[PDB]
């Protein structure tokens, strides 16, 4: 039930990695900010209560404890988003509430390579410095600075060093991403998940010019032509709001932080995206009758440029490797570990599940002269059906420089699907994957008693890869990006860009997108830190824009090539004439 007289300078939709820092920075500016979130309170510091019984009374939830982070894989109900075919957090904090918490200071090349000018490394470096001040990493999240069950790590790390790879502290040497290995850095603090929920959101929630609406889903933005007047909400759970909440007249702005799939969905429901997809929404049961008319539609490649890390698992077994069962930690945690975590915030439970071992990287020049970026995540766990005890999984991510891309589309149910699988469309992407496995095998070839289970010694790396099914189900990294791509090439004219350098949606004066969806591709690394940095950076670009200026009566307020204000001065309205012209009348 949305209140009589309330409006906001900024409305930020979605409480994830993009939305929380954006809403924090914008409310820090003194502007009035409303953060609308689908899900409910998650970590205890947001007032979340949800978790196992051994946490009861200890001021902790399932979202606070690093060693419980893998529960999401066996118990996601009411937490994971249901309007997508992939894995996403639909609680407050979004993906940062449920992810493994890996946190990386950006590799400069990622911004220089992926982004146009104004977003290159020189441009976002102040933003990088802000994000890493708010959240420095720690590669030793146990509050005593000790690390636990490192047997496996020491196995692989010693192996790698002998193979010619160099130890770094990853976030002290962000740019050393080639033939490098490191202790895994996390956004944890005080032995707890922390992150954006622990920093950005906490400073925000203290401000009286800041408001959060939980349990509230944004159906779409309401707009007259290219000017968004408000956002339309319905309760996702009891205590959510039903209605249309306005933004400050003329001057007010909306930011879509709902995620690569969620923000794209909202745009489509708002009559922004490819014709065929808008036409799907228009035909739909839920939205057909109330959708904005097809003459107000803005055609942008929403859902194109779908990107993710290509994940390829590898498994080894070594006798010194010690498995820890983080799943049995949900119900019946080993008591001394329960104890050191609850009293001291120390021990294996202050580390993310499963035990996340050496982190390492290399860059491989392909036949096309394109440098492709590999990241490996070693963790102590079976993967391909290898048994859990002495195994370690080594997961290769194919990152920046990969050329393959997919597409997201929307169902008649208004749920999103990955309908064009992104991975390995281009042969040189595959070559990098194969070469990386070969390269790793070379590094680890002198390690005694080390066994290759996956691929086993009788299968070549090429054969091993060639055998694998290429599908999001077994190959996704849950790093989905790119559906609202940021760029200078206006999508209305056939370009690939959904939003411009200020993250403004082409065809609008006040609508912006800050989340994973704007990245032209995936970075070297687990993307959360990058997404926070992009929010630091985008919110500053937005904050430095001059206030929007209404058009005088008879002036042009719209059209398919219009760059300007879409909103009219008092005493006139924007009126559509044709696809190239709207006038204030
Ligand atoms: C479990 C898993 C493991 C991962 N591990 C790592 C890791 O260790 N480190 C790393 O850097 N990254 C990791 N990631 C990647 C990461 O979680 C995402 O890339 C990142 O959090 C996405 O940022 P976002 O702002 O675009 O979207 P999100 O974080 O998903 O935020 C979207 C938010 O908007 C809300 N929302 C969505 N639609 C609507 C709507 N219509 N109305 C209102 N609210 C809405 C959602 O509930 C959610 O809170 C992992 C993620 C997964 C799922
Ligand atoms: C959002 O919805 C959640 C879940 O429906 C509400 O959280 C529950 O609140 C009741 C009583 O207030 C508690 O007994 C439950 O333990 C809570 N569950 C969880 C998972 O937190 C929450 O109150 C709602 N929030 C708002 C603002 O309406
Ligand atoms: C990353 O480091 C490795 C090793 O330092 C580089 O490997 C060299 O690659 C060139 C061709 O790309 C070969 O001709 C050399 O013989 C390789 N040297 C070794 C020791 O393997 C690799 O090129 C580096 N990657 C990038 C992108 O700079
Ligand atoms: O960034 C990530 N970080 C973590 C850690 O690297 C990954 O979690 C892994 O995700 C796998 C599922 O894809 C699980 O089988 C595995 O146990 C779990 O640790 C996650 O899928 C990936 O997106």
């Amino acid at each position: 039930p949305v209140p009589t007289g309330v409006s906001f300078d900024y409305i930020v939709v979605g409480g994830g990695a993009g939305g929380i820092p954006a809403a924090d920075k914008l409310s820090e500016a003194g502007k009035s900010v409303l953060l609308i979130e689908k899900g409910f309170a998650s970590t205890a510091n947001t007032g979340g209560t949800l978790g196992p019984e051994w946490l009861e009374g200890h001021d902790l939830t399932r979202f606070d404890v690093p060693g419980l982070c893998n529960q999401i894989w066996v118990d996601s109900k009411g937490i994971a988003c249901e309007d997508t075919d992939q894995m996403a957090g639909c609680v407050l904090g979004g993906g940062t509430a449920v992810n493994a918490g890996l946190w990386f200071k950006p590799y400069s090349l990622d911004w220089d390579y992926l982004f146009p000018d104004g977003w290159k490394y020189n441009d976002v470096q102040p933003a990088i410095n802000r994000a890493l001040s708010r959240i420095p990493g720690t590669d030793a999240p146990s509050t005593d600075g000790k690390r636990y069950y490192q047997e496996g790590f020491e196995v692989l790390s010693k192996g790698l060093a002998a193979g010619g790879w160099t130890s770094v502290t990853a976030n002290n040497a962000p740019d050393k991403k080639n033939r490098t290995f490191a202790h895994a850095p996390f956004m944890f603090a005080g032995g707890e998940r922390n992150g954006p929920l622990g920093t950005y959101f906490q400073t925000a929630k203290k401000r009286n010019n800041f408001d959060v609406w939980l349990n509230t889903s944004v159906k779409r933005v309401i707009r007259e032509g290219g000017h968004i007047t408000g956002v339309e909400v319905e309760p996702f759970r009891d205590g959510g709001y039903e209605g249309i909440v306005p933004v400050t007249k003329v001057t007010g702005r909306v930011i879509l932080s709902a995620g690569t799939f969620g923000s794209a969905k909202i745009l489509l429901r708002s009559g922004i995206g490819p014709e065929d997809q808008l036409e799907v929404v228009a035909a739909s049961e839920k939205d057909g009758p109330t959708m904005i008319g097809n003459s107000s539609w803005i055609n942008l490649p929403v859902g194109y440029n779908l990107d993710d890390h290509l994940n390829t698992d590898t498994v080894i077994s070594h006798p010194d490797v010690v498995f820890y069962d983080f799943y049995e930690a949900w119900d019946d945690p080993i008591e001394s570990d329960k104890n050191s975590y609850l009293e001291s915030r120390t021990g294996i439970l202050a580390q993310a599940a499963p035990n996340i071992g050496p982190m390492f990287w290399e860059e491989i020049v392909g036949a096309d002269g394109i440098v492709r970026q590999l990241q490996w995540t070693a963790r102590v766990e079976g993967s391909l059906g290898a048994p859990n005890g002495h195994t370690m999984t080594m997961s290769q991510y194919l990152g920046r420089g990969a050329t393959s891309r997919g597409r997201m589309t929307i169902t008649p149910s208004l749920t999103t699907i990955v309908s064009d699988v992104p991975y390995l469309k281009d042969p040189n992407d595959k070559e990098a994957v194969i070469q990386g496995i070969i390269n790793l095998q070379n590094a680890l070839q002198n390690v005694a008693n080390l066994t290759w289970l996956f691929p086993n010694s009788t299968i070549t790396p090429r054969e091993y890869v060639e055998s694998m099914v290429v599908s999001p189900s077994n190959r996704r990294s849950n790093h989905w990006m790119g559906t609202n791509k940021l760029g200078t090439d206006d999508g209305r004219k056939g370009g690939s860009a959904v939003v411009d350098l200020d993250t403004r949606v082409y065809g609008t004066d006040n609508l912006f997108v800050i989340d994973a969806s704007i990245f032209p591709g995936v970075p070297t690394t687990n993307p959360t830190s990058y997404i926070v940095v992009a929010a630091e950076h985008a919110s500053s670009r937005i904050l430095a824009l001059p206030d929007l200026e209404p058009v005088p009566k008879y002036g042009q307020c719209g059209g398919r090539e219009w760059t300007g204000s879409f909103v009219c001065a008092d005493g006139s309205t924007c009126e559509y004439q044709n696809e190239w012209y709207s006038q204030c009348l």
